[PDB]
């Protein structure tokens, strides 16, 4: 499922994203924007070996698994098809683990270089919350 702007938006806010560890709502949007183009099946391999699954691209390495990344973890209990669901609850529950661990969302390479330190409220201007 490929998610509209807004729609994504009022998605992400009802599963309790917005203002999550301090995040505004736009932080999110634009993350899932540079990271999948806001497409639940988005897929991409890493050099390592790993694949990055889903709207929010979480890493094989850590976080799920996908029986295909030797000695890798699956801190969100999951596999790593979950994340590929039209249904995001799966990737926000894991993606809620993953910026609570220290890092915040530098986890995620695109938000570092293309959403920190721009107006992120202007990912959510014009929708309906
Ligand atoms: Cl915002
Ligand atoms: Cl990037
Ligand atoms: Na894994």
């Amino acid at each position: 499922k490929v998610f509209g702007r807004c729609e994504l938006a009022a998605a992400m806010k009802r599963h309790g994203l917005d203002n999550y560890r301090g995040y505004s709502l736009g932080n999110w949007v634009c993350a899932a924007k540079f990271e999948s183009n806001f497409n639940t099946q988005a897929t991409n391999r890493n050099t390592d070996g790993s694949t990055d699954y889903g709207i929010l691209q979480i890493n094989s390495r850590w976080w799920c698994n996908d029986g295909r990344t030797p000695g890798s973890r699956n801190l969100c209990n999951i596999p790593c098809s979950a994340l590929l669901s039209s249904d995001i609850t799966a990737s926000v529950n894991c993606a809620k683990k993953i910026v609570s661990d220290g890092n915040g969302m530098n986890a995620w390479v695109a938000w570092r270089n293309r959403c920190k330190g721009t107006d992120v409220q202007a990912w959510i201007r014009g929708c309906r919350l």
